[PDB]
């Protein structure tokens, strides 16, 4: 596969997709037994290991829709990947979204033209896989993790005129990131199961703000919720 | 309120929204104790009653986004309606969607220009309220009802060139109706809780077909799932 | 026909299309001899009768483009309907449009995405049939009815940000309703003759306002103009 | 006025707008008494004269929306022009449109982005002024001229992929030219009265074809209809 | 060819395209030896002559994209024209663009819907031919002519809400005219070489202004730069 | 700066922007004296060094418009970066583009919605800075490097329906990559100088194909052309 230097099935059915290829490293080392490293292309590191005896892979995606699309496609098409879970952060855009909250995206709004190219006249609303999502909600509530379930906004521009999120907050969108629409759509197209699990990086239209401690907690917190989701 | 001839609070916190104002009649009579009739404007009948002692309202919406939008707005704005559940049918567009299946929409794609007017450059992905949705899933599984959870397609045209649903089936969209986007968006805007619960009316790209018996079953079946959702 | 429970040709060549299925009732009873009732589906009542010995039908459409589209299509395709005249009201948006004025739409602007789906890069300007329209103008001037002839605006949302009509008034658009584009386009597509005849319901950017008396007059007034249009 | 080298009111209330600045010459010389020439800028000749004692002006527009827009704006804004009538030809796109037929545009479809720039989410349907149009119909029928009344298509490209007109013929659009939308819209914006009167230049999806004789007849024929329209 | 009354090859490989058909006259008479006149249709004059012994043609285009498109297409398709250079003016929109400056467009932004019709989801960025452009830059610097090289804006409307150029100046667009996008695109499509060379007509968001003397200089100045470009 | 862990001015006026953060490493080590490493965030390595005594920086961008936008913005806004040159590859889409050819983008088409968000009704054609571009052409021709100068296509999707490039080849677009539009636009907005320099990675609509040797040559070849461009 053009972008991923890996042997067939040297990659798990299940892949966690952080934006950062260095958090990809971190997650493997700090959470998985028997750490393999299949990919080193573009520094976009890929890893495979076990957790509670089960095989789990970890691939960094880079940032923005066009980048994650690249990896999700190859992972799916060239490695028959079955379950793809994003684990990154997002900028909180409501006030009723707390820094501790862990976010499960049912859907996402986007300004990426990825869908309009393919569909034209249709606002295409992408979709988390319920089984994956329910499992994550269950895995959250049993351990008693703070968890919100709603939509996010997959943006093309980190720095924007940003008129959008101010309007999107008014419709109950929870936060902004740059990957989810791309995951959900490509996963749905190819018959796979996708879900996006996200922590708060900071409040964009500040209601409150974040410390290094709060992130370290919610980060770890999110990885668990993901891992136990199967 | 312009379209609904009703006294303040003569309407419940919770309203079931069938497309048909005559199924609206049916549902009241056949499911609710102490049947009031608040609205008779445009034959778009509105009813209030109790079920398991609790107050439940039933308002017909008519067809298409512009029509349901009318009722949802007034119900919300003029009657502080808290929970709005659609109960209609949809044309099944996948083959793995069975005539018995009861459908819970997490989201919907639309070709209505309702959102693009307000948002512009954004594909806005509307969102069912999770609490309502989870409750419906729970109320489904305990009685053991067949139930699928994914997206639908809110269309503007019953008869189309329909090139869309053939493409939308390829992305795992479950079925086509004409209301949901409009519900989810207006509910989200005004801080209310919405959910759309749907039976199969027939298979549009026929995988299988429907009898009068199968509908009568799933219809009733869906009303229960709704009713026990609280 | 899916939505209209009627026997072949039990429906006239000519159909008046009020939004309200109860004004549909009213019009039949109060204007036509030998009243038949072909449709009772969805409470969207359909009627056939005579006037000056000639067969005339009356079908309610519901509200919004997607709804009227449904009836117009079936009426045309399943009942070879030849002449379709809308008789509803509209919100006056200029000041030089008087509450008494009866409106004949040559065309309509819309924000519905119905046309952009089919045409893409084209602003499609729909068209009243001239013969029908001229006949209505003649039938207006002989009795001496106040009558204006220009465009309207077929909206998707009764409640809007409404920035549009303020801009559209500046271009001489007369009023806003929710049906006409849909009529004109479907009528033109299938080789039929359509026309939309409208009274003022109120002034939206208030220049003046309406009583119950003024409506009763213009309503009746409009039905005549329609009826004598053949 | 930047584009028209003319003294205030040296231009009539009424202006005929042929595309060709040389037919502009022709029309003056061959139809009007006391021929003045106000404009010679860009060879886009402008003329003023009398007909049946009444003052009539004649200004060439050039081709395409952006060009006629230029003249229509200045004529309106800088010379308080009251009535603006286009007199050009169009490519017939239906078969039931005959080479002899004289065309009165109620409206026009366009692919020009002129309107979408100003309106955004609105398909804006431009509008002939009825008074002007009725007068032209009357002036046609009394002399007994063949005359059709419907819509046209204002295109941006003489040579196209042209997929549009094949689809637009299916909706009863009569013919294609390159000016009308631009006239109707600018006329409506500034409170003026516009109308577009058109002959057939040839059949684009050939049903029949044209001689030099047939044009000379219909051309002259159209100028009359225009002239007597007041 | 429909719009150009000319015999095969009575037109040069190289054609200068001023907007004004009278500057077309001027340029021929004042710059070329052995002046032929091939076209007189629509007053849109076409000329052929020699300069430094070499054959050079001069065709007026009229104004706006739809008009120049007409001539560029026929010139290319019916006369195998190889090199097409626009020589007109543009409204300067930055302040760092001086009245003396001669402008070489690498590209242009447009609001014309010409490209979106053909491409859909693509912002198509048109392209000057480098060879032509470099040659013009060389021919500029050797004589020592003030010359800027960047983008312009091909507008559909001389009079606009004009919100665009205020935003476009902020991105370094140099000036606004009404032809270039149309040239570059049609030239690129048919394998020909195009370039647009432009003087300042005035400053639109005034930084400074123009005399008749400054234009006469830069005009002549621009024709040279064009002519020596081969 | 959020994404780049660097001290003020520890970054040069001039930055080379390869997609790959590992080619970023390579370029530094193999071309620059006194190698500093300012950034290690996300493995997206940043380096500063000298070449012919002059300070030159090297920052990886990742893939797709949203990603490079991130770095270009911070580099510009937080480090007053003056000159930004992309050095990556592109998929050749014409046949007359040779594997050896080095490509200088004057402009790029895109399907990214980055511009349409900001501009709306405008196809915005981005622009290489001429000074940078000319300098690169000069630095190419003196050493005698094969070099083509035209447009490219900045895509959002590596894997597409790809109907676009087949149409875009027909208009003389040279190749497809995923960064340039984003560079040119952000550079132009902030008053900086940008240029994109690209090798062929392979032929997408295969005319010919590539070896490892041909890339190693053209790669090195391109870095020179960049480096000597100042
Ligand atoms: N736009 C945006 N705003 C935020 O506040 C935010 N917080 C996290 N992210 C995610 C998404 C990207 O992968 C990447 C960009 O830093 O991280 C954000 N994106
Ligand atoms: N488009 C469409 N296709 C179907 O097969 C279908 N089945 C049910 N519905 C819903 C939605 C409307 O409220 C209304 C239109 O009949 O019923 C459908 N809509
Ligand atoms: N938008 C809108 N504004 C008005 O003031 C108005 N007056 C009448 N109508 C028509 C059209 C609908 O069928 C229906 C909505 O009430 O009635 C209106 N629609
Ligand atoms: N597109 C197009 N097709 C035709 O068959 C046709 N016939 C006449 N016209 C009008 C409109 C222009 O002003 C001008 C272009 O020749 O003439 C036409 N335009
Ligand atoms: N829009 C616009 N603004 C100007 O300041 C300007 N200056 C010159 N031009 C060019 C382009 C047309 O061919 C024609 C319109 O007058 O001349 C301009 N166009
Ligand atoms: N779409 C696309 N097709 C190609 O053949 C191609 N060749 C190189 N590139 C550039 C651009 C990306 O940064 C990145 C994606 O691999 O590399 C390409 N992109
Ligand atoms: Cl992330
Ligand atoms: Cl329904
Ligand atoms: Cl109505
Ligand atoms: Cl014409
Ligand atoms: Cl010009
Ligand atoms: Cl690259």
């Amino acid at each position: 596969s053009v972008h991923i230097g890996a042997e067939k099935g040297q990659i798990a059915d299940t892949v966690l997709l952080p934006g950062d290829p260095l958090r990809a490293k971190f997650i493997a080392e700090t959470y998985l037994e028997n750490v393999e490293c299949y990919n080193e292309v573009r520094g976009m590191y890929g890893f495979t290991g076990t957790y509670k005896g089960k095989k789990i892979s970890v691939q960094g995606t880079g940032m923005g829709v066009p980048s994650i699309s690249i990896y999700v496609n190859e992972l799916i098409q060239s490695y028959d990947v079955q379950n793809l879970i994003r684990v990154g952060s997002c900028g909180a855009i409501r006030k009723d979204v707390k820094v501790r909250d862990v976010i499960l995206a049912m859907t996402s709004s986007t300004d990426s033209q990825m869908n309009r190219v393919a569909f034209g006249s249709v606002d295409f609303a992408p979709c988390a896989d319920f089984e994956l999502l329910k499992n994550a909600y269950d895995a959250a509530k049993d351990k008693g993790v703070p968890v919100t379930v709603g939509s996010v906004f997959t943006a093309d521009q980190f720095y924007n005129d940003d008129s959008q999120i101010e309007k999107l907050a008014k419709y109950g969108v929870l936060g902004v990131e740059m990957e989810t629409t791309a995951l959900y759509t490509l996963a749905a197209k190819h018959g796979r199961k996708a879900l996006s699990i996200l922590t708060v990086s900071d409040h964009v239209l500040t209601g409150e703000e974040t410390t290094a401690e709060e992130r370290q907690t919610t980060f770890h917190d999110m990885i668990d919720v993901a891992l136990h989701s199967v």
